[PDB]
């Protein structure tokens, strides 16, 4: 298999829950193991901008998502915001790639400064110190200079800053087609196969 | 009228022509005067990702857009890429706000470095030296550290970096609803009235 | 196979065309796919400092190089300087390593600043944002502080700055032996097998 | 095999010889090839803080270590401090990962500044220019701002700064258990299998 | 008495509780007054990596520690994480030295950025603004560039960054001997007498 | 006694040996303990610019200086350039103030970069990490930007940069009076009594 | 003649008037034209630390110095502190080298910041903008970080920072011999012949 | 004569001895005086990559080179690595231009940091403080960020960084023709006549 076997997928309180749910579903279909984390604000976003009725507690959540995605048993692990017992809290864990999708400006800040106040922030701190993949998917506009400095710092240290900025070059016809563009970019970044967005120019031999 | 009477709208070669066409139409409906500039790459984008058959030469272009938007005669001015005779080339011109929507990574670079190689780049250089509004709407993912440094420099100097990153908090049902979210943000930035995106929380009196 | 299956090889207007032609030939012999780009200045260099009569237009060029190197059909793709349809223009393309050999001081500048004015510059911009290999082979002396700052910025972001500075530790007897030293270094950087430069010290067991 | 086939292991004059000897032994047991370098100060440390009677000259040293670790013939190569003939002195060598364990503050300084005064420093300079793994294991307290600036510079360039700071979360009962924690972290960094430190949380499915 | 009469000892959630308990005991034996603060994460660390059954609430904690260490009544004060009434919250308090042992990467971050979210962070903020001693004892490996930048900033402002990196030059035979090395370094930094680690070279008169 | 009981006095290869010999004599007369270190270049300076015939080996040197200054037995300790057994090599030593008088540009460099190549450089590295007094007395003209950057870095970290730049405000009549001005400044910096340079203005009550 | 025909010699209020008077005399003997400027504080220094009774007003001063040095009529020009009519105030003047000897910390500050409050400061501002020689001779100890930053800035812009730090390698026997060392260094910097300090090593052919 | 009368030519341990020998020969033919310095590593390079059997000791070396180049007696001075008696060690020496050809990455480092550990490094330190020409000829590939930062610092201070990167625009037919290109560039930098590389375009009057 190309790409990581295990992804830590953290969802934080930016207005783009569709992208994290779609990514979760694609990752499950590519038979990856997902360690799923979600912030309190992200739970309010999902409740108010989607049709998904996500249970509050980690075990009910894990059961719900396993159904929602058609996952295998234990394929999706759910950990709460102070569960330091969970793999992502330590660099001695097995290697996984981490994606924060969507990534709020507050979570971006915490990761840039090293705040480690909850499991998502500590997980990203560990990805950085271990040189493990870390992809942040901000959804904000305008970006202020505070946001941009935090993104630059992290980019300079090897994180991938992948804004939720879909392109129109595959002729999108629906909101779902724009959500899939962003998701396809994330999977490409992670090195995981995808067939939602063709490889640009692959059939063009000469100019 | 709130907001600027005249906007310089430059469209450059990022995959988001829908946003610049929609903005052009909203600006016309709010009876603003638009000085419209478009790059060669942006013409290829529009030809390949939209249904809009935009003529190549500035006078045919001006006639086409005036029809497309329902504008009044002389409401939309079109200037070519080396027309130094046009108002945006000089700080002695009448004040206008400038928006680059969409803004390619190459145009972002040129504006950050001061390259002034064509009328769009010189127009942005003049907006900066005159302290006139300058809004850039990048559409790229990932953003590299080169992109992020160029955005930060410009943000620090007072430009507004407004990525084409729509939110989902107004329940979008179509691609058009996502395009209008971004457009609504731009008009808000410019101080121009809009009724596509409600004022968040305006009716909430207490927590 | 070790190393990348596909290399984007861009030749720009520094006085070292021999190195890019030799690299092209080595890449073909290692059965890699080459996406070949060449600047207008690089065409003048090749015309004046080599015996290679390279045709001007991309399809005639592709036929010429395919012969010159003994390549298989479609092994070498040639794209012109504004062919945005070509794979290297987008990060959604299939992954390839990019080498700019030789790299003029102007191309170094454009890549460091993000100028994206033609397909070579945009290709390098995409390599950077995608975290794909990017090797620059400058040929200039002295290096000014402008050159050195541009190289440092790019090195800091993970590009490899590999100056056309051959060593003499394999006893070179000809101009070709110096050209092959530099080429051997490039292939090593890319992780592609080569037998022009032995592995230093591989038989030395103790001091 | 996961991880590098060949490791350059340099031991320098910080008070932690136990960690470099233990790492050497683990690397031998995982059937890796080790290019072993040791500074004059590190020889005084080993003589005074361990029970290991290490011979002075490279060939006697190689014989001693080969016995001490149970290595195969030629599995451990020993090179002296000015043996420029040895593989680590040149980037044209075969790829290996380099670890400096322990890393004195003086060696940290030399690597950060590019001093290349002996084979260890030149070896690290080459690892950096080749983008090959470089792990530094400092043992000092307090760390001054000079130390911290030197570490930051190197971290920013992709070196791994792994201080000899063992954790207590695997219930250590002996000095050997603390030495093995640090060694286990190094092997994890290098991507080499180890069974001294379990994978944190690997059996935890839900919070 | 040499050294401070009063120490604020904060324990945060890094895997090194042994060092803070040992320091607490040494400080009590040198008849100092200790203002003891402990984070929620540090309570989970102590519960899981030590044999010490520390009560949760500040008054039960104070009674427990007073027994554990043989302290005099009122020698150890315990304050909770939001007790702004406590001396360390204000610069108008009586002078004391502050040690954060162990110091998590999150607490390091908060102190470097000025976050003041709880009493430990505010206490360190006050130590800095008052020019009072502040010693941080991180326990992490690798250190990332985020950690290293946060340490450098604080070192530059006069904090002492004293990693939990014991040396082996006093022939340690047990885990306790390594814990005491680090503790001895802290007491030396604070100017408090200790007889666990001899004064290096004190009897050496000539080379 | 005011000021430190023990001073590490290092003499390095700048053209000002008179100042270090005079300081050594003043320190002995104020009954301080001096740990004396001298570089190979400083030995050549003393041989060629003074009348002092200093023996080469540390024990003969210690006997010579003890006579030259009228010191008590064991008041002056002499350590060689690789004597890591000596107190100044470790921060676990008893506290002393360190003066490098004169300080060559090479020694200034090594201290600024953390090179630790010999006992003087390591001693200064330890003074810095321990927050112990460190006074550097450069003697060079012009100062280049390399020198000035190295001095600034060290000044910013709390070292005292005290150039061998005597003043004329005490009416000097001899070379000895200029040497004593500089020495008086050093003793003032260290907080040690001196009566060579009066306290400026001490008898002036009103303007 | 080697070196400049005209020198602007400014004397400011550091305790080293001997050096500026000696330089003035050497410049006169080498038949240079001197534009002489002196600050109010420098007049108090000269009155209190030398035997030279310098008149207050520019014309009496010019007559006095012309006698003191044996100069030709009009060889020494004296200008007051607000005489903007004088050549050094404008870059349109004839080229001259400028030396500030001695240079107070206040004058160093003004030159580094561009303060131009009097003719000396404006003269130095003009030397810098014209790329004309500018030599500053500070006399201060310790140098603080403010002093060192001001010196570095100016050194980086091409000024020569030449501290009043005499060497002892020409066997000085008097205060005058130390004053002449510094003066000899200044003349060397300016490219003016001098025979007070031999050319180091000029007769040494082999090592 | 145009250009300097005296050149300090230092050869250090990069793989390009041919360039320093050829430069030495050209300098002798232009009747310049050469102060020749060579490092221990450079002696190993010359022994292994050239046919030149250079004696070890300075006087035998001077005799050998005087023969090899056809020099006049005393035209080439040879100084050893610790011969502080030699002119280049002091700024009070007669002015000469300094070239380090080839310049190892270690020597580049030492010059950038001010290390002054041997006569070559001190000579370069003096060139910088005296504002005398300093040309460095590195031979390394890739250049890391450490190398590039060291080059930039020195370039910014006025050193010339002239990499051993020959061009092909004079139709080179041999290894000697590439060596002469680099040498011709160095002589041009120094302002010394050369007829190996024509003046580009000198006969071109119009475009
Ligand atoms: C409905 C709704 C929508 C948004 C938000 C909030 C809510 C309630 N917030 C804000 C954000 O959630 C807030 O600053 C949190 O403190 C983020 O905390 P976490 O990073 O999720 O722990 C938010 N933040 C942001 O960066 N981009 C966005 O698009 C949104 N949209
Ligand atoms: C179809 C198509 C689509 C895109 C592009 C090109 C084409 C042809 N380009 C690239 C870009 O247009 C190129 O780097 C130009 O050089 C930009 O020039 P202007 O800034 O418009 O003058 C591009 N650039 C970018 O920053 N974001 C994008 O989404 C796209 N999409
Ligand atoms: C014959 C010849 C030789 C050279 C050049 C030009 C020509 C015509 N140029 C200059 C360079 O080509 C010019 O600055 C271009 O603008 C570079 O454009 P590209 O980067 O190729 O698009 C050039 N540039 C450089 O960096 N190093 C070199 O060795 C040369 N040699
Ligand atoms: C017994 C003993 C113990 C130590 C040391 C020395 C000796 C002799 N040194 C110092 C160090 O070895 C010295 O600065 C050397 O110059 C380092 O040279 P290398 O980097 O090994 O070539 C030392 N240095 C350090 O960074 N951390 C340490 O723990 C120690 N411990
Ligand atoms: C068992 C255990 C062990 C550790 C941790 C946690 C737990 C539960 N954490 C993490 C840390 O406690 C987390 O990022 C907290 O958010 C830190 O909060 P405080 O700074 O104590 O408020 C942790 N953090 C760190 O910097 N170094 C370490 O050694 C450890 N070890
Ligand atoms: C006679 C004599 C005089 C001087 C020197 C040398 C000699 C031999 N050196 C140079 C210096 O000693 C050289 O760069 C050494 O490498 C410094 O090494 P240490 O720092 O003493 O180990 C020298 N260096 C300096 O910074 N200022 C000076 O005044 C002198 N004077
Ligand atoms: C007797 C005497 C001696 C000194 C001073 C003053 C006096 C009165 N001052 C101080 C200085 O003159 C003061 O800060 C002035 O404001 C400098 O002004 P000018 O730069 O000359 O205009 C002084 N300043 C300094 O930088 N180094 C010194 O050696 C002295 N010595
Ligand atoms: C045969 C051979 C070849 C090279 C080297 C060595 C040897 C032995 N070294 C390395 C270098 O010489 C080493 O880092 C020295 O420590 C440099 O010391 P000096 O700067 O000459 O004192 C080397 N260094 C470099 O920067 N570029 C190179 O091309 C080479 N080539
Ligand atoms: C939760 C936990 C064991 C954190 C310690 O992990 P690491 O040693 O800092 O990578
Ligand atoms: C096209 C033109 C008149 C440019 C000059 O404008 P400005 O004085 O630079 O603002
Ligand atoms: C030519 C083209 C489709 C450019 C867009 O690519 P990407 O989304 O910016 O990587
Ligand atoms: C010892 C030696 C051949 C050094 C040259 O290696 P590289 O070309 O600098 O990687
Ligand atoms: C809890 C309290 C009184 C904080 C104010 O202290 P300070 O004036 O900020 O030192
Ligand atoms: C020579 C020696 C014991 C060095 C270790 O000292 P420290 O622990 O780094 O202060
Ligand atoms: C006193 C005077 C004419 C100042 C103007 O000089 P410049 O044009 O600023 O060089
Ligand atoms: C070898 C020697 C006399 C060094 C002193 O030279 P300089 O005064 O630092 O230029």
């Amino acid at each position: 298999m190309s790409g990581p076997e295990r992804i830590t997928l953290a969802m934080t309180g930016a207005s783009g829950a569709q992208y994290g749910l779609r990514l979760l579903d694609c990752l499950v279909q590519e038979e990856r193991e997902v360690h799923f984390l979600i912030s309190k604000a992200a739970q309010l976003v999902m409740a108010t901008q989607t049709d998904v009725a996500l249970p509050a507690k980690p075990q009910a959540m894990q059961a719900f998502l396993t159904e929602y995605c058609g996952a295998a048993a234990g394929q999706i692990r759910v950990f709460g915001q102070n569960d330091w017992m969970a793999p992502p809290a330590s660099g001695s864990s097995a290697p996984n790639a981490m994606v924060i999708c969507p990534c709020s400006t507050g979570t971006l800040s915490a990761v840039a400064t090293g705040a480690c106040n909850n499991l998502i922030e500590r997980a990203a701190d560990v990805a950085l110190k271990e040189r493990r993949p870390l992809v942040l998917v901000p959804r904000e506009a305008p970006f202020s200079s505070i946001h941009l400095e935090n993104m630059l710092k992290l980019s300079n240290l090897g994180a991938v800053i992948l804004p939720a900025a879909p392109g129109f070059y595959h002729q999108p016809q629906s909101v779902e087609d724009l959500v899939d563009f962003v998701v396809a970019r994330i999977l490409n970044t992670l090195g995981i196969p995808q067939d939602m967005l063709p490889r640009w120019g692959e059939q063009h031999l000469v100019s």
